[PDB]
C-alpha cells in the first residue's frame, strides 16, 4: 500500500496533507522551493528535498524534479494538492508511467474533464444537467449559428473548449464577429480554436457537489457548497450546505454526480461545479482534485476528505456508505489572505505576531506562525478560518467572533473584508448570487 | 432574560464563557484582579471592573466586590466558572438575595451536595449507587464501629463529611484510634467532627457523568468522561466516552443521575463523579458547576454546555431531548500547564512565542497569546488541547500530532508529560486506573 508520500505542494494544503499522512502512519517527503525551507510542513516532514529556486515554474511546476524526488526517496505515491500540477494530465501520466501512484484520477479522466466540450458531453451522457447550449462545437455557418443562438435564447456566451477565453453576446447583431473572434483568440493562446455556445445565466449562484469514488466501484456524494461570495472569479467565503437546497434536491443532483463518476471511471475526490439559478442546476466544470474549501464539507458530514483520498489511492474502499452520510449543521470558511483589504495588492512580509482564534466550533487550517515571512512568489493565502454551527446563524456569529480574536501583525490582511461580508444583511439572509461581492464593493 | 453577565472568573474558562455570551448576544462584564488586566477575555469584554489586587483572596474570592460589580453595571447574572466561588453556597445565596441570577444551582442544593454525608443520603434516596459504607455518621462505640467495618470489609476509609481529611484503615487493630484522629482533625480545621466510613476501593477508575437540568422539569445525561489520568489528585488527561462503557450501562447510570437531579431540585450543569471498579459504579461526589474537562463531552455529543448553562439560567428549557443525544466518536483533552514537566513546579513568565496547533478534529481552548505573561498568583493552566476522532485511536494519534506542532517558548510546560502518556502502551489499550500515572512516574 501507501508507505511514503511525496507532498507535491506547499502552504496550507501541504500541511493538511502532512497531517492526514501522519495520522495514517504514512511517511512524508516534502518537496519545496528554496523560498519555502521554513514552511511549517517542511519542518515537520520526515524527509525534505529542494526541487528548485523560488519561481513556481522552476519548482512546484517542475515535473522532472518532483518525479525524481519520489524516485530517490523510494516513495509510493504523490499528492498534488490543489493548483500547481493537480490537474495537469501530463504530470499524472508521467507519475503513473514512472511507477508511482498519483493521488487523483487517471490522466485520461483529467484530460476528459479538462476539455469543456468533452466534459459536457460526458455529463449529458450521465444525466447530469448542463447549460442549454450548442452541444458540441459551433460551425462557421452564421445562419446555423444564428439559429442555435436563437434556440438557446440571448444572451448567450461563446466559450473556448480549451479556455480558462469567453465572450457574452446579447444580440444577433454581434454574433458572427464574436464567434470568429473567440475562435481566433483561442487558437493563438491555446492552439485550440474549438468553441461552443451556451446560455449566459445572468443571476446564478455557485453551488458545487463534493464526490468520492473508489476502485471498488463505489461513489458517494457529500452534499454541496455555496461558493458565490467571490471577487474577480476568486473565492472569498464558502459555506455548506447551500442555503435553499433540500435533502430531496440534494439526493437528486448528488446521485447524478455519483453516477457520472462511475460512468467516466472517476477515482478519488472531485467536485462538480454548477451554476444554480431559478431553482435549477447547470453543470459548468468538474474539478478533478481536492479543493481549498473542502473543510466546510468535512464539518457538516464528518468525513475526512484527504484521508479518504489517501485510502482510495492505496486501493481501499471509501470508509462509509451513502446511507451513512447525513448533513448536520452548517459551516463557513473565510480565506485569510496577506493582501491589502481594499486594493487587494499582495502584502508579503514578516508576521511579527500571530494570534489564532479557538474554542468550540472553530477550526484553523494554516501554515503561518509568528516569525514566519510570507513570500512574494506564490498566492497570498495564509490561513483558512472555518466555523461550525447547528444553524447558519450560529456559524456566522462564530465566524464574526473568531475573526475579532484573530491578530496578524506585520502584514495587511483581508480580515476587514470578511467582517464587512459577515455583517451584510443580504449575506445574513443567505442566497446571494455570484455578482454580489463585486456589486457591494462598487 | 439574560442581557448582561458578570464573568466571575479568569483564564481559559472566562474566555470560554465570554465566547458563549457573545454568540448569544449577551453583554459581558469582566471582573479581574490588577494582575489580570491583560487577560484575553478582559480585552474582549464589553465592560471591565478591577475587583482587587493580585491575590485570589482579595479579588476572585471577594464576594462583596463581585456583587458590587454586578450592581454598578446593572448586570442580570453572574457566571462563577469553576474553582473560585463556584461551589461557595454563601456566594450563591448572596448573589440571589441581591437580585441577580446565579448561573448554577440554588445555594441549598450546593450545600446539600457539599456535605458528603447528606450528598450520599440524597444519592441513595434517588437510586444512584454509592460506595458500601456506614450510611450516616459513625458512633464512638468501637464495638459498633468494628462491626460496621467488618460488614463493609477491610480496607475501609474514614472520611470527614466536611472534608476536602481521609484515613485508610486496613485492620481492626487500627480502627478505634483512626476514627478518633479523623474526628479531631476535621473538628479543628473544619469546625465539623462528623465522619463516616466506607469501603476503600483499591483499583478504581474515575468515571463521571455530565448532566443538565432546567427549570422546566427536564434533566438529561450526556454520556461520561474517564478522568483517571491524574497525579496528586490533579487531572492531566481526560477522555470521553469512557472505555468499556456500553450504551446500555450508560443509559442505566445516566438515567439514575438525571432522576437524582429532579429529586434534589438541581438546576444547571453538573457532574456526578464515580469510582468505577470491577464493572460497578460507586458515587463519590457531585460537582455542582461546569468543569475543566467539559469540552470532551461537547465533542462526542454536539452539545454546547456553557450555552446551555446560560439558557437554563435565563429560564429556558434545555435545547434538546434525551433521545436527541447519541455518542459519536471519541475525544481527548490534555491540560497544558506552565510548569516544569518533571518537578511540576510552576513556570511563570513571558510567552515569547506561542504556536498553537490546528486542523481537522483539533480544538484549542486557551487565553494565552504570544507576548502574554503567565502570572504567579493563580493556577498554572494555560491551555486545553482537545482532539476528536471517529475512534479512540484516531483521537490519540491526533493529540500526539497536535502536541508535536505546539510551541510555547519562554516558559516550561507539561507537554513532555502528555507525550509520554499518549505513547504509553497501557494508556493506548485503555482503561488504566487512577493510580497509573503516579506508578508510571515512580
Ligand atoms: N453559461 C454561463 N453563464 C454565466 N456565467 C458563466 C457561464 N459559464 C461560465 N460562467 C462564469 O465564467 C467564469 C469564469 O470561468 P473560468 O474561466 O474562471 O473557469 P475556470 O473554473 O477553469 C478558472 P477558475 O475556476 O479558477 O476561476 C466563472 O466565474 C463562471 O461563473
Ligand atoms: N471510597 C474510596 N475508595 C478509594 N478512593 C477514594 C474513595 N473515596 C475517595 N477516594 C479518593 O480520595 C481522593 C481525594 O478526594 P478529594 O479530597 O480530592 O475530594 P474533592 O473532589 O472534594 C477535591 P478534588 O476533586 O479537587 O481532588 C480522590 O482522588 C478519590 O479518588
Ligand atoms: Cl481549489
Ligand atoms: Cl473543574
Ligand atoms: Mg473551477
Ligand atoms: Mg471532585
Amino acid at each position: 500500500m501507501l508507505e511514503k508520500v511525496v507532498i507535491a505542494n506547499r502552504g496550507e494544503i501541504a500541511l493538511r496533507i502532512l497531517r492526514a499522512c501522519k495520522e495514517l502512519g504514512i511517511k512524508t517527503v516534502a518537496v519545496h522551493s528554496t523560498a519555502d525551507r521554513d514552511l511549517k510542513h517542511v519542518l515537520l516532514a520526515d524527509e525534505t528535498i529542494c526541487i528548485g529556486p523560488a519561481p513556481s515554474a522552476k519548482s512546484y511546476l517542475n515535473i522532472p524534479a518532483i518525479i525524481a524526488a519520489a524516485e530517490v526517496t523510494g516513495a509510493d505515491a504523490i499528492h498534488p494538492g490543489y493548483g500547481f500540477l493537480s490537474e495537469n494530465a501530463d504530470f499524472a501520466e508521467q507519475v503513473e508511467r514512472s511507477g508511482f501512484t498519483f493521488i487523483g484520477p487517471t490522466a485520461d479522466v483529467i484530460r476528459l474533464m479538462g476539455d469543456k466540450v468533452s466534459a459536457i458531453k460526458a455529463m449529458k451522457k450521465a444525466g447530469v444537467p448542463c447549460v442549454p447550449g450548442s452541444d458540441g462545437p459551433v460551425s462557421n455557418d452564421i445562419a446555423k449559428n444564428k439559429e442555435i443562438a436563437k434556440r438557446i435564447g440571448y444572451p448567450i456566451i461563446i466559450k473556448a473548449s480549451g479556455g480558462g477565453g469567453m465572450r457574452v453576446v446579447r444580440s444577433e447583431d454581434a454574433l458572427e464577429e464574436s464567434i470568429a473572434m473567440t475562435k481566433a483568440e483561442a487558437k493563438a493562446a491555446f492552439n485550440n480554436d474549438m468553441v461552443y455556445m451556451e446560455k449566459y445565466l445572468e443571476n446564478p449562484r455557485h453551488v458545487e457537489i463534493q464526490v468520492l469514488a473508489d476502485t471498488h466501484g463505489n461513489a458517494v456524494y457529500l452534499a454541496e457548497r455555496d461558493c458565490s461570495m467571490q471577487r474577480r472569479h476568486q473565492k472569498v467565503v464558502e459555506e455548506a450546505p447551500a442555503p435553499g437546497i433540500t435533502e430531496e434536491v440534494r439526493r437528486d443532483i448528488g446521485s447524478r454526480c455519483a453516477n457520472a463518476c462511475v460512468e467516466i471511471g472517476y477515482r478519488g475526490a472531485g467536485t462538480f461545479e454548477f451554476l444554480y439559478e431559478n431553482g435549477e442546476f447547470y453543470f459548468i466544470e468538474m474539478n478533478t482534485r481536492i479543493q481549498v474549501e473542502h473543510p466546510v464539507t468535512e464539518m457538516i458530514t464528518g468525513v475526512d476528505l484527504v484521508k479518504e483520498q489517501l485510502r482510495i489511492a492505496a486501493g481501499l474502499p471509501i470508509s462509509f456508505k451513502q446511507e451513512d452520510i447525513k448533513v448536520k449543521g452548517h459551516a463557513m470558511e473565510c480565506r485569510i489572505n496577506a493582501e491589502d483589504p481594499k486594493t487587494f495588492l499582495p502584502s508579503p512580509g514578516k508576521v511579527n505576531h500571530l494570534h489564532s482564534p479557538g474554542g468550540l466550533g472553530v477550526r484553523w487550517d494554516s501554515h503561518v506562525y509568528g516569525g514566519y515571512t510570507v513570500p512574494p512568489h506564490y498566492d497570498s493565502m495564509i490561513a483558512k478560518l472555518i466555523t461550525y454551527g447547528d444553524t447558519r446563524e450560529v456559524a456566522i456569529r462564530r465566524m464574526q467572533n473568531a475573526l475579532s480574536e484573530t491578530i496578524i501583525d506585520g502584514i495587511k490582511t483581508n480580515i476587514p473584508l470578511h467582517e464587512l461580508i459577515l455583517e451584510d444583511e443580504n449575506f445574513q439572509k443567505g442566497g446571494t448570487n455570484i455578482h454580489y461581492l463585486e456589486k457591494k464593493l462598487g
